[PDB]
């Protein structure tokens, strides 16, 4: 298929960035359609490590035009810092990055509000990345927020910003008893980069429609993961955007009937960083092992991630919400050496019932217990292996079982962080 | 196709409800996926008129199960009133209506906030329907809002509601200098119907996936119109939800790859009710004529709608955002008698450029002027005509021109309000 979507089937950090960089060899465009700079996608080419946050993962390739769709909430400060660090590494960002004028802006008061609300939550804190993501989406839905297009008229932008900030400062000071945000600082900072942002503007929707008609290869890079979806995720312990495949359309302008192949990124075990339900969470030595061997630490905040076994019940939910075409199993190599590997196949509900579907809201996960299926591990190393043949039999059975429990084929298996430490059993573009 | 989506290509009130009722003869399910009770969809069967707002338009048919997906923001008070009025007319609503526990709730403070914000806007007022839609979507995105699922634990629901209302009352009283909302009134009212709402709950996402696998016919009924989209519409003069086809997935749980046919409802002329850009808006006698002959008055608020000529530039945008498969032309019959009919084919920008694409944000429409193409009308009546043969040649040319300028076929033509005053040139389910 020409239009391929890459997204996380779990709670983020499944290894989307790597797969995007690897697959954009044959793509003309790569599009981010939701989230903002809370995302941290790691790329490792020949040992060199790049960590992107806002800029699409196809930025290192000269043949690809990277696009930030309207679904993304843009921090002008975050972008400039990312653009700079990349330009210093020989990446002509400005030559390959385009963006939507419909993208809402994340300004200082948004970050302030984020911290304030989280402090007001106390123990019930969501555990946001503190980047002002949620507040920026609120201003959008409330129809009071500023977008990239507003930068086009600096006179009226100052009028609009003045009004919005008046509203937010009142609540910051009066309700949250916090420090007000300086209007002039924000006005100066933003205006000091307005021309750079507006020069990269393009009608993303029309462009994507033309690419579709020309048969160009387009890749949509997802942020966060399915269970963090604002609608279908573990509310309220979720991100404020739709992380599921439907977000591709609302966040880029591409008609849903043009999504050809949806590739779900699936890690061999599970992780979650921030508050919220997590049935297969390990607290023992095997947990510390997965964390240590997997190097599980937030690429954006540095928080150590929670680890656990693969949950096929939750994954099956990701299969249906996204109409997954195939999977890309990652971090198989971290499972090396373990005596046995488990995989949750059902949930025991607090009332005694054994279910095979997930609850929705966070409160409904409260007493859920995972029902495992134990499988033999392998001591042999699978790291860097680029052929099924190099995989121990136990690894192959583990892979086949996942396919069995899921009903979706694993088309790509990743065995290391480097771009080349992979094995594409099937290319989504060819399929 | 089995999964058919019906939505408005303009600014709402194109005649979606009628088409839904008419096409659900062969459907098992009908799903609302966004909006709330701001919608007013009229159905006329054998002269009897039904106006639904929240309940899907397939409610009059015994063979269809009506579903309110998670994308809909539900007013418990609006639902009860609608359910009652229908049950009095011999419609066993409770027997055929199911709903998502993920639907956010619209309570009294939401309506209060809506009125307050609109008064604070003054001249720049959006012109909302005052049903608390926007505020309810904000609470959702802010992750502080209550959902149907919360009604399941009345003890903790009172705790949650208390917190949220504390927040909103402070701003209502202190910032907006308005009247506070009584917590007990809300708590009593809501709790007085909790058991009715929770008894209708179903895991919509899983259900839709099963229907897909069984090959059941499913129809998605859209609310509002494309240009009112929160992302792609004339921001900030828009509704707070995604009215475009991508909203089908985020608002129901259905994977985007399963959308088979997207039918766009297209009125023969244009209307808009509320503030905002409208290039083809007529202010003369022809405008008053379209309004009068079309009976253009808000089905929800009673506001008289603004009228104008059909805008193919704006419609072409709706074609791409939704990946439209075909159109359903409605109200052709209102054009009867007119000497000539125009249809905007391009825009003259304030700087002199002639463009064929629409601007995005409302501020960018400011000086846009429509460039028409005049066509001969017809004095002969087309009302109730159920065969192309009964259509005057000028009508057929008008229809063919629209197809020419759009590149999308008109598969259904409506010639009157009654269910039977139609002509299906092609059924989306068979196509
Ligand atoms: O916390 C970090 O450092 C991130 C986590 C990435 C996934 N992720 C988010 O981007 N946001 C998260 O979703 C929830 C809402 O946070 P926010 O509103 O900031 O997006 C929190 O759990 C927050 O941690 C969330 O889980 N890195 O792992 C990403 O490389
Ligand atoms: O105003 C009415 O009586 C409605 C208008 C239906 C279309 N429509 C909406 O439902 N909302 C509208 O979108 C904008 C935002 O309003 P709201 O936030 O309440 O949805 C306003 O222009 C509002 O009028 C809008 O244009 N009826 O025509 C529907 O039968
Ligand atoms: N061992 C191992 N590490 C991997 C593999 N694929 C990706 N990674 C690493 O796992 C981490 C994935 O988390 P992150 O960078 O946040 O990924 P993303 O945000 O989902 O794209 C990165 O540090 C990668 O270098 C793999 O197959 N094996
Ligand atoms: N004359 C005429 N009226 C129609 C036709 N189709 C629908 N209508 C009427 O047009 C109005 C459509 O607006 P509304 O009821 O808000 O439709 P919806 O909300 O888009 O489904 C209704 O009052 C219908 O009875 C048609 O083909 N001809
Ligand atoms: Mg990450
Ligand atoms: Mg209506």
């Amino acid at each position: 298929g020409n239009n391929v979507v890459v997204l996380g089937t779990q709670w983020g950090d499944e290894g989307k960035g790597k797969i995007v960089d690897l697959l954009t060899e044959r793509a003309k465009y790569v599009v981010r359609y939701q989230g903002g700079h809370n995302a941290g996608h790691t790329l490792v080419i020949n040992g060199e490590k790049t960590v992107l946050h806002l800029i699409p993962s196809g930025i290192l390739r000269e043949n690809v035009t990277s696009i930030i769709g309207n679904g993304v909430v843009l921090s002008p400060a975050a972008l400039m810092k990312e653009m700079k660090e990349l330009e210093d590494r020989g990446i002509p960002v400005r030559e390959r990055l385009l963006l939507s004028e419909a993208c809402p802006l994340i300004l200082d008061y948004h970050v302030a509000l984020d911290n304030a609300r989280e402090k007001a939550r106390g123990a019930k804190a969501i555990g946001t990345t503190g980047r002002g993501i949620g507040p920026a989406y609120e201003d959008k839905v409330a129809r009071r927020g500023l977008r990239v297009g507003d930068l086009f008229d600096k006179e009226t932008f100052a009028e609009k910003l003045k009004e919005v900030m008046e509203y937010h400062n009142f609540q910051l000071v009066n309700y949250y008893k916090a420090e007000a945000v300086d209007y002039q600082k924000v006005l100066d900072d933003t205006m000091a980069v307005a021309d750079i942002l507006t020069s990269m503007v393009v009608d993303v929707s029309d462009l994507l429609d033309q690419a579709r008609q020309r048969g160009d290869f387009v890749m949509f890079e997802g942020a966060q993961g399915t269970l963090l979806d604002i609608d279908h995720g573990t509310y309220p312990y979720v991100t404020s955007s739709n992380t599921t495949a439907g977000g591709v359309a609302t966040g880029s302008g591409l008609g849903p009937r043009y999504v050809d192949y949806v590739l779900g990124i699936l890690k061999a075990y599970s992780t979650r960083v921030g508050a919220g339900p997590f049935p297969t969470e390990l607290f023992d030595e095997t947990g510390e092992f997965l964390c240590k061997q997997g190097n599980e630490f937030g690429a954006t905040t540095g928080r150590r991630r929670r680890t656990g076994w693969l949950d096929t019940v939750a994954v099956r939910r990701a299969v249906q919400l996204n109409s997954l075409s195939g999977f890309c199993l990652t971090k198989l190599d971290v499972l090396d050496g373990l005596k046995e590997v488990k995989l949750c196949v059902a949930y025991r509900m607090p009332d005694g019932r054994e279910v095979t579907t997930t609850p929705l809201a966070a409160d409904d996960w409260k007493g859920v217990e995972p029902i495992y299926e134990t499988m033999p591990g392998w001591s042999e190393s699978t790291f860097g292996v680029k052929d099924r043949s190099g995989l121990p039999q136990a690894a192959l059975n583990y892979i086949k079982r996942i396919e069995e429990l899921t009903g979706v084929p694993i088309d790509i298996i990743s065995t290391g962080p480097d771009r080349t430490e992979t094995m594409i059993l099937r290319d989504p573009f060819d399929a």
